[PDB]
């Protein structure tokens, strides 16, 4: 796969993360990279393509959670971070 | 067991999720998988089946502690999930 | 002791759990198997016995920190639960 | 030392939590047992002693922090907890 | 140094934080001994000297943050605590 | 790189947080030295550099996230904290 493109929903609840996890995947070519938990309630889903793979992934990933449990907090794309921000990056979840 | 789809029902407070994940197996054949804490008070449970089973698990589920505690929040099913997003998924809960 | 029902009660704070976990204990043979701390304030007792003895337990225990602190939140009995929920019930609190 | 009545105060903020700590220390004889995080802001402050002792320590404890930044959450006496809730007291905080 | 005294300023957000731990140890000869994160978005900042150093310190922490980020919420001085409760005070942060 | 000024923007989500993160470092010369979650929703972003870099890199992170999920919550610059103040400051964020 290797894109570096970066997609990223965040949410309220992991219920809605999870669906959005899985739309993205099955929306385009990504690789899920992350699942975080933020504290407080909020948790990101993060994966990484190519550009216009990942643009797919999120738009899918939005529209798909907006009504589950508490819902969609963003949903945003940098298409290409900066390695120092790769540091903060995780490479691939913890299951 | 061995059936793929997911269940999964999202409450506020442990003692809701305690219902739900107990209705839920007492419904049809479904595995309890997970149950985690999210932070902020979200708690999350999560078991796999065949798909007709966990249709009905988290049906039932969801009724079972929508008055229970602080409550429901989320209650929801993918039927088929991409590998992508297995890891991600526990495969049992942490006693 | 060894009755299987379970009692749950749901609080917000420790200090109000702790009455609560004390006054059940106090009324009826219960045993207390889990305080857990969920995150976002919630916090929750869970003790076992016969049906009897739990029911009673749950009761004295709601009426005792319903005015404690920031209070109760939910209180509630599953009578049996399914062998497949004991795998996320704890056996004996972490001291 | 060696009494074993409990004397809990409950907080918002750790700052209020110290005050209550400290001035309840200063009151009477207790032992400061435990202090404790319970995620979501609240902390609790845990002692014994003997139980006019402990009755004092709470008073005290109570109006020196009821106006320390976010406040006090409740202020409650056990003079004689139930051996089976000693399993969820700590016996000293972690420094 | 190693007056006794403690200051403690409470925050809404580490970055109000960090400006309280920074103006407090630039205005007198305190020594910060913690940076504790409650849970709940509270952050506390612990700082010892002697008892002219340190209720300058604080002062200056006050005044500092109460406009950088979420803002303060408290800020208090124990001249003087009690041997029972520097069992619960850290020695040195946590890097 | 080797500047010691310190730039800081606190959020509410990790996704502002990335993006500050990452909008930073593009701006000027800042080194990411921490990423940490402060419970309860708060994400902060911490980097270092020369002081005319970490001004910059501050105005750009903020102008970047003040509309991704949930916002900011401060931002805000010490061009030279003193050393105390370094016992709490990562060197490098943990990945």
């Amino acid at each position: 796969v290797t894109g570096i493109a970066l997609g990223m929903i965040e949410t309220r609840g992991l219920v809605p993360a999870i669906e959005a996890a899985d739309a993205m995947t099955k929306a385009a070519e990504v690789r899920l990279v992350g699942r975080q938990f933020v504290g407080g309630g909020y948790v990101t889903v993060l994966v990484r393509g190519e550009t216009g793979a990942v643009n797919a992934a999120v738009r899918a990933g939005a529209d798909a959670c907006e009504r589950v449990g508490d819902g969609l907090v963003a949903a945003h794309i940098i298409a290409r971070v900066h390695s120092e921000v790769e540091n903060i990056l995780p490479k691939a979840p913890e299951a």
